[PDB]
């Protein structure tokens, strides 16, 4: 029972205006600085990325699923987490920060 983020910059780009407001309240309680993904850039500097709907994910991070009741992984760097259950988002945050710290950059993009 603590501020899981404490003072962590979280870039949260949620298309659904209302859902963004909801999740913002949640992250802010955890001590997450909800930042915008710039305006014209592809991405900006952050610690954890959050987005609404899979199509909004610029690369990897946490995707909010209103159709979810928990937190599930659908691929590397892709996790569908529901915003209704903050306990589930809690696990998602912890897993995200850990996997990001472990695999910060893996250039598996072969050309």
């Amino acid at each position: 029972m603590e501020r899981l983020l404490d003072d962590v910059c979280v870039m949260v780009d949620v298309t659904s205006a209302e859902i963004r407001n909801i999740v913002t309240r949640q992250l802010e309680n955890w001590g997450a600085t909800c930042i915008t993904p710039d305006e014209r850039l592809i991405s900006q500097d952050y610690d954890i990325f959050l987005t609404d709907n899979p199509s909004n994910l610029t690369a990897s991070g946490l995707l909010l699923s209103d159709d979810e009741s928990g937190v599930r992984e659908i691929g590397p760097g892709q996790l569908c987490v529901n915003f209704n259950m903050s306990n589930a988002m809690q696990e998602a945050v912890l897993q995200l920060i850990e996997v990001q710290l472990a695999q910060e950059e893996v250039t598996e993009s072969r050309s």
